[PDB]
DNA sequence: CGTCGTCAAGGACGC
DNA sequence: GCGTCCTTGACGACG
């Protein structure tokens, strides 16, 4: 057993002057405005791979920023064929140097919800991901939350089943859901699995947090079986003395040990303000545990 | 250049 | 009913 275990980090790199996540507003919004930020985007995300390589850091979570209100319903710009000489090039060097590739969309994709409107665009939201994952000629995950709570538990949780089932293959294809520190833990999560396929990304802290007293190693131990390749998950850690859910700005180079320690083949994706540098402390570790 | 009013979006919460 | 906080607080009009 040699490798192993990848590590991540999301949307950008600081230590770079390079922002991937650029975003504008929609009173900007028009075909010149949105391909000048999408390309300088992408020129800092080829950079900020080029860099995670050199570093030995093979995993990352794409911006969601990535081309801006690409989701937006009064956004009509044809992105994929102006900007499809970057986007293959990107893909090309993250396939080419192995990397491992995910978004998280945010917030405002609730698939599970008691609207339509808000499935409506939760599903076009995530069809901008899967379009430009698909744009890279790459595979991908997309994780979301399981989304609302209402009408209790179980109808939502079926809500999510139905609606799911519902989606366009390529976007239920990249699709993995994640754990929250309020309602839906992992033993949900699992349960929607059991009647789904899909794959369930531990988040640890959240966890540590809503749990129904599964250890770390028989929680990882259940997912493991909900991925047809080699599990994801998202290390976060909580920031001291605060109303639990909040990251810390950056890694404990201690905690991480204890953690990746009981823990080997997957990928880990860092959840922290401080970005890449938890990156390198995370590359550290590894490399002294002969795990990367 | 520096300041600061405003930002697409859902949902849960505390007031 | 309104303000707040949630992958990463930062866009961009205005002087």
């Amino acid at each position: 057993e040699g490798r192993h275990m990848r590590v991540g980090y999301v949307s950008t790199n600081y230590s770079l002057g390079c922002k991937a996540d650029k975003t504008i507003k929609l009173s900007s919004l028009s075909e010149e405005r949105v391909l000048k930020v999408s390309s300088s985007n992408l020129l800092c995300l080829k950079n900020i791979l080029e860099w995670n390589l050199k570093h030995e850091i093979l995993f990352f979570r794409i911006s969601s920023n990535t081309i801006p209100l690409a989701s937006h319903p009064k956004f009509h710009v044809n992105w994929k064929d102006k900007l499809s000489h970057i986007l293959g090039d990107i893909g090309d060097f993250i396939k080419e140097n192995s990397i491992r590739i995910s978004m998280h969309p945010g917030q405002y994709v609730v698939l599970n919800s008691v609207r339509e409107e808000v499935v409506r665009s939760s599903i076009m939201e995530l069809k901008y991901h899967a379009d430009l994952l698909d744009s890279m000629g790459i595979e991908g995950k997309i994780q979301i939350h399981v989304g609302s709570s209402m009408n209790g538990k179980e109808e939502s949780l079926n809500r999510f089943i139905e609606n799911f089932r519902k989606l366009p293959s390529n976007i239920s294809k990249r699709l993995v859901i994640e754990n929250d520190d309020k309602v839906f833990s992992v033993k949900d999560c699992l349960w929607i699995s059991e009647r789904t396929g899909i794959p369930v990304i531990f988040d640890n802290l959240h966890h540590s947090i809503l749990n129904n007293g599964e250890s770390l190693n028989d929680a990882l131990s259940l997912v493991r079986r909900t991925w047809k390749d080699r599990p994801m998950i998202d290390y976060s850690e909580q920031e001291p003395g605060e109303k639990p859910g909040v990251h810390a700005t950056t890694i404990n180079e201690e905690n991480f040990r204890r953690f990746v320690n009981e823990v080997d083949e997957v990928d880990i994706m860092l959840e922290v303000k401080d970005k890449e540098i938890s990156a390198l402390k995370a590359v550290k570790v590894l490399k002294e545990l002969n795990k990367l």
